């Protein structure tokens, strides 16, 4: 595969990351690392392996984590794949997920075309 700079990445990606931050309220579920024992579910980090959130994508683009843009494509997927698993489907965090879902597919297909 073709070689990515963080600079380059940052430029690139930053932007679809940020209309997920820009969503509102749906993005507050996602905005830091969950914390099971506040949010009072202590089965969290048995059904959900591996945590991903926006605060950590964003500082592995900001340090420069990323060797290419679908390991960020993948991070993003981890963070709503594991809100799907964990929540029921009629649950706020679940459409809130399912919303923000919605806006990265539409950000993120242009931007994946002009680095591929
Ligand atoms: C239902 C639990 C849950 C939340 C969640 O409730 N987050 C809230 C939160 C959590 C912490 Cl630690 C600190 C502050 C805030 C502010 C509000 C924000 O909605 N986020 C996710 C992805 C889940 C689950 C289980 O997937
Ligand atoms: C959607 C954001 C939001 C939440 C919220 O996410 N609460 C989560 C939470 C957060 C903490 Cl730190 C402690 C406990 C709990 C349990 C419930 C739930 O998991 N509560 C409110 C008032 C809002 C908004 C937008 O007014």
């Amino acid at each position: 595969s073709m070689i990515f700079k963080p600079e380059e990445l940052r430029q690139a990606l930053m932007p679809t990351l940020e209309a997920l931050y820009r969503q509102d309220p749906e993005s507050l579920p996602f905005r830091q690392p969950v914390d099971p024992q506040l949010l009072g579910i202590p089965d969290y980090f048995d059904i959900v392996k591996s945590p991903m959130d926006l605060s950590t994508i964003k500082r592995k683009l900001d340090t420069g984590q990323y060797q290419e843009p679908w390991q960020y494509v993948d991070d993003i997927w981890l963070m709503f794949n594991n809100a799907w698993l964990y929540n029921r489907k009629t649950s706020r965090v679940y459409k809130y997920c399912s919303k923000l879902s919605e806006v990265f597919e539409q950000e993120i297909d242009p931007v994946m075309q002009s680095l591929g």
